[PDB]
């Protein structure tokens, strides 16, 4: 267990993911946290991440100081190398700005940085300057500009990085992470098989004889949420709410595979009753409200027909906890096996509860669906046209090896006669993402098939907007 | 001067252009029509363009026989080699369907394919086919699947080919023409120094010293016109309507660039107007005609406060032919035509080589009402992409360039194509990194814009404009 202390870096929970694909589990826990704290969870190892203000500015957070003295193996990353240094008998001044930059490492060496032949680039970080390591530490790295940007102990418990490792922009950041699980010695029991062990017995000794209620939309989340009940032999009811805003044919696609694997599954036509309450609204804000509305409602109405149900099994992952609403009288207990997973590790735990490919690579897809995929009001024509030109975007994407190569892709109607636009992007994290550069001849057969086999549609665009100043979906 | 009968081919303009592209005059006639006609303009050889319709389909038309018999030179494409076929003893047999494909010539032989060495790869018309030449002629090119590609006269001025050179698609095709040219004899009198002469000999006489009039819209034709007459000392009212429609700096650059030229220039502050009779209205078709009533008013009140002008010069072009007296003298020219006598009438490149622009203006690239607010933003988002387009050296490797609003918030939609004739237009493949700065740039300057997008619609089945 490797603990991630953080100082307000953006790449935090980039740090705490790079960990796990180095077979090592990793938990977050906010910088200036007492070392009771840091300690009661028995850390092999601790990671200082940056942060966006000086080790100068009062305003910054500040480590427990008994920190340093734990004898716990140590990276300090930027604003984490600094505080390690005037923490410690270093110096560290003012310099540069709080900027960013890409640059070549002159020097490397020692056991930090094996494998790491050739050119190292990093992406350094120009806020202040340690110009003295420790006494008695090493200086192991530099740039031109900077003549220290690694520090190490010398017993090689400790090390301190100018830049971040965690990032693309270090493209040999991965080594220099699995250099440091190395020397502190790390453990790597964070693998699939050992997830599952542990929550198939947390499932079966918390649910017990009881029952569990969980909700289906057809993401991987919730599927293998399902799968995990089914293969733990807990009682429990899966609901699939068909809102009619699916893309076509989802709903026996998933239908199909959790009976199959052997989940209690129960399908809700709702499709009237959602675009009866959907008429005359173009107000994304109100389509969700509506949407999520109508959702709860179908979902209770279940939920006390069939019940009694002690427990309410949710999809909620470690971001979340980082970070609709049942009625006050329906009372349940949580089931939330997957907190502190990533998405990507649900996914991977899909595979061993032998979950399809179909289902298991597919890319996420909104609650309110389609009704987010129009721009105005929503009708069952529009969706008609939509459902179509979707299906056949999504179907080239996989024909020419593109779909698995975008972490989303979908298909926005515009009424003017209508303009469809195309929308892929690549993301890792969903809160920044660059729109997907598909091949000028990809896009061409796109827009041919659609404005030929959808004649509504009279004009295809492509949408050149990332994340920020944009949003994934139009609305 | 060639002529070019027209026996129905959407190539037939094609055909053309590129006669002219090799330095000589073209002009194009029906193909059904009367000998005399055909031969006033002394043509020094003739090309039977191809068709739709088969040879062998009544409806189909036929030219005059003693056409075949008048000793100029001639070249027949696809049912334009059949009717050369028949008509003089060969054989032509139904085949296939009227469709064209492209196929390698297993043989090319003769002055005709004089230079085509390697391989040569043409665009064959399926449509029926020459199974036997006429008597005495050789079969000079064949094809996989088709003995008979191309067959020529034993006296070497008559030739007929089963594939269309005329277009891109038979990449070596303008070099078969060049080869016919040359056989033909055909001398190259098509300069613009010719053209110019012509020309300003021409307006000089036919207006005399009456007054003409001439509307200047900014467009390299209008502009031209305007050049020509002032450079033939033609007393002239150019007369610019602004009507608050352009792109950002356009009056002042037309304005300065005229005047400066020698141009009687007169610009009509009529924004207002136009502004104020496009309120509410989203109608494509009524902005449009609401546009045009509004140019006519401003137009003909000019017309008569400054009166009166005999002549009403207009910029009239061969594809256009294809109380005022007209004065057209560019309706036997193509628009690049007009850009190469400009040149020569010392027009700047600064607007001499700009892309079109639509009278209506950015009105018609509001998807919605007009508005001076909504003019602003897209002023502004349609400045930055044409600088870097400008900027990065695609400007010229594009037709034509244009950005849309479409209120949402605004999402603007990027738009380029390349194109011959506007009649049919690719969607431009601009560089993905290019789209990408575009795209920033515009949202980074641009607050107003939240999304830029980018139109991968052809012509067919869609049109340039958005609307
Ligand atoms: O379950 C959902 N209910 C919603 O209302 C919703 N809105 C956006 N998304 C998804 O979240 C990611 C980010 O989309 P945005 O950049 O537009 O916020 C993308 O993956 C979106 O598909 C939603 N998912
Ligand atoms: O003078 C003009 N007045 C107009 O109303 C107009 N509408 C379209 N265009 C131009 O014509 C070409 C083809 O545009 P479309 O494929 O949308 O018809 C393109 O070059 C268009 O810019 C216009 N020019």
């Amino acid at each position: 267990m490797v603990l991630v202390l953080d100082f307000g870096s953006q790449y935090t929970r980039l740090i705490a993911r790079r960990l796990r694909e180095l077979r090592a589990f990793s938990l977050i826990l906010p910088g200036d946290a007492p070392l009771e704290e840091v300690l009661k969870h028995r850390p092999q190892a601790l990671i200082l991440s940056g942060g966006p203000r000086s080790v100068f500015d009062p305003d910054a957070p500040r480590p427990d100081p008994r920190l340093f003295s734990s004898g716990l193996p140590l990276l300090g990353i930027c604003y984490g190398m600094q505080l390690l240094a005037q923490e410690l008998g270093g110096r560290v001044e003012r310099a540069g700005r709080a900027e960013y930059g890409k640059a070549l490492l002159t020097r490397h060496e020692g056991p930090l940085f094996r494998g790491l032949e050739g050119e190292v680039q990093v992406w350094m970080s120009h806020q202040d300057a340690v110009t003295a390591p420790p006494p008695g530490w090493r200086v192991v790295a530099e740039t031109e500009e900077n003549p220290v940007a690694a520090i190490a102990s010398p017993d090689g418990r400790a090390y301190g990085v100018q830049f971040h490792p965690e990032v693309a922009h270090t493209p040999k950041g991965m080594q220099i992470l699995e250099n440091f699980l190395e020397l502190a010695g790390v453990k790597r029991d964070w693998t699939p098989e050992h997830v599952l062990e542990e929550l198939l017995r947390e499932v079966r000794e918390r649910a017990g004889k009881d029952r569990v209620l969980l909700a289906v939309s057809g993401g991987v989340d919730s599927s293998t949420l399902a799968l995990l009940l089914a293969k733990a032999g807990v009682d429990h009811l899966a609901v699939f709410v068909d809102h009619g805003l699916l893309r076509l044919g989802e709903r026996e696609e998933v239908e199909g595979a959790l009976r199959a694997l052997g989940v209690n599954l129960l399908v809700v036509d709702a499709k009237e009753r959602f675009l009866k309450a959907l008429k005359g609204v173009e107000d994304p804000e109100e389509k969700r409200k509506i949407i999520g509305r109508e959702f709860v409602a179908a979902f209770s109405q279940v939920a006390r027909e069939r019940g009694p149900f002690r427990f309410l099994a949710q999809g909620t992952l470690y971001p979340d906890v980082i970070e609709g609403g049942l009625p006050e009288d329906l009372e349940f207990e949580l089931l939330e096996p997957f907190r502190l997973l990533f998405k990507d590790e649900v996914r991977e735990l899909a595979l061993l509860l032998g979950l399809p490919d179909t289902l298991r690579l597919r890319h996420p897809f909104p609650g309110p669906g389609l009704a987010v995929r129009v721009l105005g009001e929503v009708t069952e024509e529009r969706l008609e046209i939509l459902r179509r030109a979707d299906d056949i975007f999504t179907s080239l994407l996989r024909e020419w090896g593109l779909y698995e190569k975008v972490a989303q892709a979908l298909a926005v109607l515009t009424p003017v006669g209508y303009v469809l636009a195309l929308r892929a992007v690549t993301t890792e994290d969903f809160m920044t993402a660059d729109w997907a550069r598909l091949p000028l001849e990809f896009l061409d057969e796109a827009a041919r098939r659609i404005t030929r086999r959808v004649p509504e549609i009279g004009r295809v665009v492509y949408d050149l907007t990332s994340k920020p100043p944009a949003t994934i979906e139009w609305e």
